[PDB]
């Protein structure tokens, strides 16, 4: 690992969100940050709110440029407006460097901020292309690229405990690490499979093939893909188009038929609990995701754990069973490769050449029996077509 002063700089979990020290404002307001390669606008609590014990005071910036305009984004979950202006950033735990950044001052907001995540804004990683209110609003990487010498890419270790952290736990816990402009060696087990990134906009990438304890699904790929299939750390699950997740649930439920669990905990609405250490972690399947490779007909599979796609919650009586909710949902949007997904391995986002690395995470969550795992290649043909085209 040659990137020790970044490793480690994350905290959080996948249901609250992973997010990263920065600091905005001269002198330096020290802020934390929810890491979402899911979206493209770098904003910031900027009036009190319930949830928020800090903001970002521009009154106490002498380094604050007002843009004079207004800002709306609108995501899948929540919403938050806000007035935008540049001012200097800079990542504690990161690349020694300040920039001059788009910051999006939020002064309303509804269903955004969270309960006791402890992050205060959002750093949208993907492209301008998706940036509100349209591309001319340089995103923060970009910016960061720009004005310096730090290389354009950026890799992404989310670590899940595997059990329930509460507040002081999930405060002093280290949650992953984000690598600015590098690859830490030390974060990752065997290789690194790239997969293109289709387009530039979200980090949209293709499925080619899904399995289900290595039974294909067996649907056209096209519906793998429709109408998009992202790379999300900013959402919790693993959401997949609706006749993808219908298909999906009927083939885990399968697999999983020697227990039957009430429909709550297949819409992903109710936890399941066992008795401490007896979660049957064997009945439930693997997951493998086919990605189109780098090479012509060729790609490579990823496949994830239960204890992957099974989101460790604390039980409503704190009780010690171990419980879990289903951390796979229908979406009408594509397919979302959530923090559940991420967890189990390393992410790399290479933007200088337009592809997404996956590797075995050091940090997964696994069993004495079975371990997620990234493996190629096979051979897979006319690839082009799995994609989607409006
Ligand atoms: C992460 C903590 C738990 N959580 C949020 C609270 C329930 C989710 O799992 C979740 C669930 C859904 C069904 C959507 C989004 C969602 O919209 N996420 C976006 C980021 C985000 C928004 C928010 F309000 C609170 C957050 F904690 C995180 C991300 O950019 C998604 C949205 C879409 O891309 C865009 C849509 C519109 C504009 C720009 C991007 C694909 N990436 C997030």
């Amino acid at each position: 690992g040659s990137f020790v002063e970044m490793v480690d700089n994350l905290r959080g979990k996948s249901g609250q969100g992973y997010y990263v020290e920065m600091t905005v404002g001269s002198p330096p307001q020290t802020l934390n940050i929810l890491v979402d390669t899911g979206s493209s606008n770098f904003a910031v609590g900027a009036a009190p709110h319930p949830f928020l014990h800090r903001y970002y005071q521009r009154q106490l910036s002498s380094t604050y440029r007002d843009l004079r305009k207004g800002v709306y984004v609108p995501y899948t979950q929540g919403k938050w407006e806000g007035e935008l202006g540049t001012d200097l950033v800079s990542i504690p735990h990161g690349p020694n460097v300040t920039v001059r950044a788009n910051i999006a001052a939020i002064t309303e907001s509804d269903k955004f901020f969270i309960n006791g995540s402890n992050w205060e804004g959002i750093l949208g990683l993907a492209y301008a292309e998706i940036a509100r209110p349209d591309d001319s609003l340089e995103p923060f990487f970009d910016s960061l690229v720009k004005q310096t010498h730090v290389p354009n890419l950026f890799s992404l270790q989310l670590c899940g405990a595997g059990f329930p952290l509460n507040q002081s736990e999930v405060l002093a816990s280290v949650g992953g690490s984000m690598i600015i402009g590098g690859i830490d060696h030390s974060l990752y087990t065997g290789s690194l499979w790239y997969t293109p990134i289709r387009r530039e906009w979200y980090y949209e990438v293709i499925i080619v093939r899904v399995e289900i304890n290595g039974q294909d699904l067996k649907m056209d790929c096209k519906e793998y893909n429709y109408d998009k299939s992202i790379v999300d750390s900013g959402t919790t699950n693993l959401r997949l188009p609706k006749k993808v997740f219908e298909a999906a649930v009927k083939s885990i439920k399968a697999a999983s038929s020697t227990e039957k669990f009430p429909d709550g905990f297949w819409l992903g609405e109710q936890l399941v609990c066992w008795q401490a250490g007896t979660t049957p972690w064997n009945i439930f399947p693997v997951i493998s995701l086919y990605l189109m490779g780098e090479v012509t007909n060729q790609s490579f599979r990823i496949t994830i754990l239960p204890q992957q796609y099974l989101r460790p919650v604390e039980d409503v009586a704190t009780s010690q069973d171990d419980c879990y909710k289903f951390a796979i949902s229908q979406s009408s949007t594509g397919t979302v490769m959530g923090a559940v997904i991420m967890e189990g391995f390393y992410v790399v986002f290479d933007r200088a050449r337009k592809r997404i690395g996956f590797a075995v995470s050091a940090c997964h969550v696994h069993d004495e029996f079975r371990t997620a795992a990234v493996e190629g290649p096979f051979v897979t043909l006319d690839m082009e077509d799995c994609g989607y085209n409006i």
